[PDB]
């Protein structure tokens, strides 16, 4: 029985696609089967549309609460035998509905060395404090914020003089190569 994941995204889903183009060319031993967006409109629809991925794409707007939209998304999950959930590009906190009912079974991808610059735009946040080196981390979610455990990292370098825009692109391709490669041996 393959481990069938639901990529969770909100925006330009280039995450999703390295996701995908693994897994198409025999790499990952697991389904994509699934992509939630809470964007309408966000490029990643139009991605899993082209690739056969089914979407279940929802506004916020549309719920009074988060609990509210969670719970749809829940019954989305179950109902399409979902067992792992992967963050990639999702922009904003999973709930204690979710998290309840998939302890251990959420992964996040971050743009930092985790601890290192939980939060919000890391990129900036690392090339703002002038560290002279940053990383990609993939982790387990959990009640915190960024805080769930480490599950593997990669080590990128900030060139003094470079714009932040070569930083970026750096985070970006270790992204697409890190993501694939854990999810590979987490769902395998
Ligand atoms: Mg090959
Ligand atoms: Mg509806």
């Amino acid at each position: 029985h393959m481990k069938r994941l639901a990529v969770f995204a909100s925006g330009s889903g280039t995450n999703f696609q390295a996701i995908v183009d693994a897994a198409k060319r025999g790499d990952l031993p697991a389904r994509v089967a699934l992509l939630v967006c809470d964007r309408p409109g966000a490029k990643v629809i139009e991605r899993a549309a082209r690739e056969n991925v089914p979407a279940f794409v929802f506004s916020p707007k549309d719920y009074p609460s988060k609990a509210a939209f969670e719970s749809e998304i829940l019954r989305e999950l179950k109902g399409r035998q979902i067992d792992w959930i992967a963050l990639a590009g999702y922009m904003r906190l999973i709930g204690p509905t979710l998290l309840s009912a998939y302890e251990g079974k959420i992964v996040n991808i971050h743009p930092s060395l985790l601890p290192a610059f939980p939060g919000k735009d890391a990129i900036g946040q690392a090339y703002r404090a002038g560290v002279s080196e940053t990383g990609v981390t993939v982790h387990y979610v959990d009640e915190g914020m960024d805080t769930g455990p480490v599950i593997a990292q990669r080590v990128v370098p900030i060139v003094p003089g470079e714009p932040i825009e070569a930083l970026e692109e750096r985070i970006h391709q270790v992204e697409h190569e890190l993501y694939p490669t854990v999810l590979r041996m987490l769902l395998g």
